[PDB]
């Protein structure tokens, strides 16, 4: 199965994130190219629960977390399914890369098809900060762009 | 389950379409409000196969048609699952309404979550025209706006 989200917003950031998962047990490969960010920085990149764009990136809701865990890094055992950590931007403000993840899936009961991807304006502290906020969003700040994840071929 | 698609494009048409389906056998209720159309007209309103917005409304692909039928009216026995007929616009160019449909579903193998809704710039001839085109798209013309269908609460 393949899916894609086109990230848009009014803050100058935009980009495309592609997902591919051959079958249920295979991990999903996530590839992204996002431009217009601050340069040489780290920015929070998450999958949020709803694919509702009626109110900017606000209506995407909180991070996708069917197992009711606290926020963390992609490699922590305790994390939200939606937590993809930070993406690093180059000197031109572009973040480009790909990685594989075993919790995010396009098939089955926790599929993220129909949900949203959000790129934040701040760095995700990976749930290592000292507020209740760190344990919810990573204190990643505003949401300059987001897009609903749709099926593609 | 509830889902929503926010229709956007560069041609002045925009709108929101909400879907709700309580369970598998229940029909789905579709409610829409779309503005910026020509006034007092009929315009094709369909669900297309892919939720891919990387190329305008072009990458939405053709109508959603898992059963490989030809295009038709919502009430014909032979139609695409995606065929919702025409919506009528008022003197201000607004189309607003709701209806129930038993082929479109948000649950199960033919779910339309992750696919797209498209409002066209022309009238859908309901597969009653005389071209091979009528049997594919209803000869509904260009696609001024579209949106991916995402989950909501
Ligand atoms: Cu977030
Ligand atoms: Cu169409
Ligand atoms: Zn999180
Ligand atoms: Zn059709």
């Amino acid at each position: 199965v393949q899916a894609v989200a086109v990230l848009k917003g009014d803050a100058g950031v935009s980009g495309v994130v592609k997902f591919e998962q051959a079958s249920e047990s295979e991990p999903t490969t996530v590839s992204y190219e996002i431009a217009g960010n601050s340069p040489n920085a780290e920015r929070g990149f998450h999958i949020h629960e709803f694919g509702d764009a009626t109110n900017g990136c606000v209506s995407a809701g909180p991070h996708f977390n069917p197992f009711k865990k606290t926020h963390g890094a992609p490699t922590d055992e305790v994390r939200h399914v939606g937590d993809m950590g930070n993406v690093k931007t180059d000197e031109n403000g572009v973040a480009k890369g790909s990685f594989k993840d075993s919790l995010i899936k396009l098939i089955g009961p926790t599929s993220v098809v129909g949900r949203s991807v959000v790129i934040h304006a701040g760095q995700d502290d990976l749930g290592k900060g000292d507020t209740e906020e760190s344990l919810k969003t990573g204190n990643a700040g505003p949401r300059p762009a987001c897009g609903v994840i749709g099926l593609t071929n």
